RNA sequence: AAGGGGACCAGCCUAAACCGUCCGGCUUGUCCGGGCGGGGUCGUGGGGCCCUCGGACCGAAUCCCCAGCCUAGCCGAAG
């Protein structure tokens, strides 16, 4: 049973990464705990469209930056 | 049971793709979901989305009117 991990846990993995985990340690334990939610087509876009913006968000940080390096380094 | 002979005869709406809008959520958005509207309905497969071209007949099982019919009756030959 795929999950998506919202919490760094032992051994299991990072925050957003899915991992495969036994039905009942799911429904019973790390979903009604908050610590992950479950692999659905649903809010598995809902992942890839944070990776996108943390990557495009933070890319805009670099070229900022880079807008004042060429700046004052001139 | 197929098949043959007959009775009757009639075919339709939708889900999904893709658009739009509204509301909700707080994983903040090219986000997810819920409505509603548009789209669409097929087996030679069909539909969606993007290119070129071509630009009125059909018609309900729904509604209106009417005939007809039903719920009383009436005329009716000649000792
Ligand atoms: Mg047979
Ligand atoms: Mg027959
Ligand atoms: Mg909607
Ligand atoms: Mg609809
Ligand atoms: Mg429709
Ligand atoms: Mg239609
Ligand atoms: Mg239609
Ligand atoms: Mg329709
Ligand atoms: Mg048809
Ligand atoms: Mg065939
Ligand atoms: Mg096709
Ligand atoms: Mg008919
Ligand atoms: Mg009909
Ligand atoms: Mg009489
Ligand atoms: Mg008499």
């Amino acid at each position: 049973m795929k999950v998506i991990l919202l919490e760094p846990l032992e051994n299991l993995g990072d925050v957003g990464q899915v991992v495969d985990v036994k039905p009942g340690y799911a429904r019973n334990y790390l979903l009604p705990r908050g610590l992950a939610v479950l692999a659905t087509e649903s809010n598995l876009k809902a992942l890839e469209a944070r990776i996108r913006a943390q990557a495009k968000r933070l890319a805009e940080r670099k070229a900022e930056a880079e807008r004042l390096k060429e700046i004052l380094e001139n």
